[PDB]
């Protein structure tokens, strides 16, 4: 929740009902967390893009 939104604002607060704390999971060249943070589109998989959420504030 107090959370990477984005990346070098590293770990505030996010409003409302936005739970928990997204990532575009992308794995290839490094694991490579794309953007960070706050939204609610959490789970599926594509491909390139499945997410890693994360409820406790800190995976971030």
């Amino acid at each position: 929740l107090k959370c990477n939104k984005l990346v070098p604002l590293f770990y505030k607060t996010c409003p409302a009902g936005k739970n928990l704390c997204y990532k575009m999971f992308m794995v290839s060249n490094k694991m490579v967390p794309v953007k960070r943070g706050c939204i609610d589109v959490c789970p599926k998989s594509s491909l390139l893009v499945k997410y890693v959420c994360c409820n406790t504030d800190r995976c971030n």
